[PDB]
């Protein structure tokens, strides 16, 4: 039956990394359970638009009061309260997604499941950033390689592209290798890129502007490779749209980004009827976040695999009781109702710089 | 020649509605002027996707320490030492806006004549909202018309559109009549919409979602009424690729949406390239604002009506000293270096709820 959701904590913390991030931590309370999402927004807007000032204000003044002491039937209700509010995906998704977290422990059910995903386990991959040289990249790769991971993202910029990509390909000859482009690229660049076509990369990721679609479906039209988009799909329909103007072939599935769980079933759907994938992408996230990732990802168009790596990759010690550690390339569904994980409340307040409680 | 900007205040107005709107001015001071700029982002994001919190703390926090004690050749080098932020186009603007102010207060020459602008007086229209039938539509209608505005724009939305716009188009055979479907349609709803062909409005404004560009090219080519954009035209890349997809026929353009005066000559220029005309969108602005769009109004491809009506149908008094009044639906160039306008600081004092001043 239905929720009231009647308190609500907003928890920030500043976690040491393996310099430190903040970490927005939202904390939705009701019917005797806790559901928890992390937000994935930054103090600027590096990766996209919002901030965390904006979204928590945005939080404390306009979302908590409206949800705060109403009774729902299920997530897609509470987000449903919100929809007169334009863009702001992520601040939406911290509610949203603690929402079913919420929802999902009232019924003690695991998240993944009441999304219809029945996978026990999820593929991942790593993403390189620059190295000095062609043999340092290959050094590394070969690495990752013998650690078992799925996919190998190299990133790569103007000046630095083809010879890493033709270096790894050339050792090895049969993996799963991609890039990312980082929007680092333009239409004059469309003859370097086609470079790339020989070496068989499964896509290259958003090398054109962050929020464009039209300009990448021109691109796709000069090149081989598959395009991948990322920033400019924040919405079922943008996923139409871009897999419509054939602006890519796959999708980097950012939970956050489109809005939560609800919104990222629905792109992952618009993205299967066109027989394209998706896959997980990751944002640096907790615990928390990231065991959202992995319950999404059990949902059967994910047929890439995710940036949901071990947190010990990032972290010296987690938010959360429970460790989510990657072997050989697959990443175990954290067991338990909900997302399966626990916040660790003693060692998140030795972090915490801010926190507050809100009820009707 | 160069000028430094030595000190930046925020002061943030409430002001009292002829029940009150927020007014958050940003005042640049460097080589013994001032420059001013009012931000168009609202408490809560209902017009578009910024807020008031988050604007200002990307002012302070970012933009700010970017350019206090540093100096600049133009308006345009200010712009550029911002750096890569995304989006935040109305953050952006109040920056840029007040450096226009500023750069042309240090050369003595109004704001518009440095934009290329050479009219002395600017066409407005009116916009009205939903009336409680076909008479008090057309009686609303009439008051405006005997004013002389140049343009009458009514909110529709279904099933009130058809009734207002034939009732008024009988009463008035040959004004100028537009409306403003405030994103309060689908693709399911063309049929109705073509139903308004008849009247000849001059543009339907924004019928699909607010961030759309692929439907209302569908859309357009389903109805002969133009579509005018004016939430999904932030930026001249994005007015080139709603006018390369048929989007629509005409831009609103609002000065601060698209990131202030220099983008908004690029996007008044994209659009006159694609023989589109654009008219300068309003956002119920103070003085200051109200002086910036009529100064960029005297561009040559501002061709249709602004928003850009008298202060005294707004304010019972305005934050600046000057009367901004139009006649017979013209708005004359405020006259003066700048803007033109001038802060009443003794009643902008009486009217402040926040002031802060930052230095480098």
């Amino acid at each position: 039956r239905m929720f009231k959701i009647e308190a609500a904590e907003i928890v920030v913390a500043r976690l040491p990394l393996k310099t430190h991030k903040v970490v927005p931590l939202l904390i939705l309370h009701g019917e005797g359970v806790q559901g928890v999402a992390e937000g994935t927004m930054e103090a600027r807007p590096m990766y996209r638009e919002e901030t965390i000032a904006g979204a928590l204000d945005l939080l404390r003044g306009t979302f908590l009061p409206a949800i705060l002491g109403q009774t729902f039937a299920n997530p897609e209700a509470v987000s449903d309260a919100l929809g007169s509010y334009r863009g702001n995906r992520m601040a939406r998704a911290m509610v949203e997604m603690a929402a079913w977290d919420l929802w999902a422990r009232t019924l003690g059910v695991p998240l993944g499941t009441l999304l219809g995903g029945h996978k026990e386990q999820v593929e991942v991959g790593v993403s390189l950033g620059i190295q000095a040289d062609e043999q340092a990249t290959v050094d590394l790769v070969r690495r990752h390689v013998e650690q078992g991971y799925r996919r190998i993202k190299l990133k790569i910029k103007p000046g630095w592209d083809v010879q890493p990509v033709r270096a790894t390909r050339e050792a090895f000859p049969d993996i799963r290798l991609t890039v990312d482009a980082n929007s680092a690229y333009t239409l004059a660049d469309a003859g370097r890129l086609r470079q790339l076509d020989e070496y068989d990369l499964t896509y290259i990721e958003q090398p054109l502007a962050w929020d464009d679609l039209v300009d990448h479906a021109e691109l796709a039209r000069r090149i081989r490779t598959p395009l991948c988009l990322d920033e400019s799909v924040a919405s079922a329909s943008d996923a139409r749209k871009a897999l419509a103007l054939g602006a890519g072939g796959v999708i980097n599935l950012k939970v956050a980004r489109v809005g939560g769980h609800a919104e990222s079933r629905r792109v992952h759907d618009v993205a299967q009827s066109f027989g394209a994938p998706v896959w997980c992408g990751g944002m640096l996230e907790s615990g928390i976040g990231r065991a959202h990732n992995i319950h999404l990802s059990t949902l059967s168009n994910f047929r890439l695999p995710g940036d949901t790596s071990s947190a010990s990759r990032y972290w010296e010690r987690d938010l959360i009781q429970e460790p989510l550690e990657a072997v050989d390339g697959l990443m175990p569904v954290p067991q338990g109702p909900g997302t399966g994980v626990t916040l660790d409340r003693e060692f998140l307040a030795t972090v915490t710089e801010a926190q507050e409680e809100h009820r009707a």
